[PDB]
């Protein structure tokens, strides 16, 4: 794992991540104990639409942008999350997410995501349903949602 050191930094970060706000401190500590970190350079693809996905991300520093069939669907900043949909639906990545500067993320693999973010699955599902608004506005496929 991280070590007592990184682990407390992770817990600091998670206390300000909106998607985890309904967790209690015990639950967030469990998430922190399993996180890993990595970085992306400007222009690098973090998630490519159509590929298989096994990783959940929280963006902890930087700026990234999501697009689907060459239309911009979301801008991302510190505290945002992405990459949950492939894990929840067992489908290919639904959008491409690209770094627009030097980006730092923390991440979980599929099994850890399901176990550790179990406490908030209702919130994750509601937010998945909410993706439909922009997809329909832009005339994009919504079967990736349901
Ligand atoms: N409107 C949207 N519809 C679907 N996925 C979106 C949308 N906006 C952002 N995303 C994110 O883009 C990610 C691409 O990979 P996933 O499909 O695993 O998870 C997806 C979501 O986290």
């Amino acid at each position: 794992g991280p070590g007592a050191k990184k682990r407390k930094m992770y817990e600091d970060i998670l206390s300000h991540v909106n998607i985890l706000k309904d967790m209690d401190p015990y639950e967030r500590c469990k998430v922190a104990d399993c996180l890993k970190s990595k970085s992306y350079n400007d222009g690098e693809i973090i998630i490519k639409e159509g590929e298989e996905g096994d990783t959940f991300f929280i963006l902890i520093d930087g700026n990234a942008v999501a697009s689907k069939d060459n239309k911009v669907i979301k801008t991302y900043t510190k505290g945002d999350y992405f990459g949950e949909l492939a894990l929840l639906k067992n489908k290919p990545r639904a959008a491409t997410i690209k770094a627009q500067n030097f980006c730092q993320v923390v991440y979980l693999d599929r099994k850890s995501f399901k176990r550790l973010l179990g406490p908030i699955e209702d919130i994750l599902h509601r937010n998945v349903e909410n993706y439909k608004k922009v997809l329909n506005e832009l005339g994009l496929d919504t079967t990736c949602i349901d």
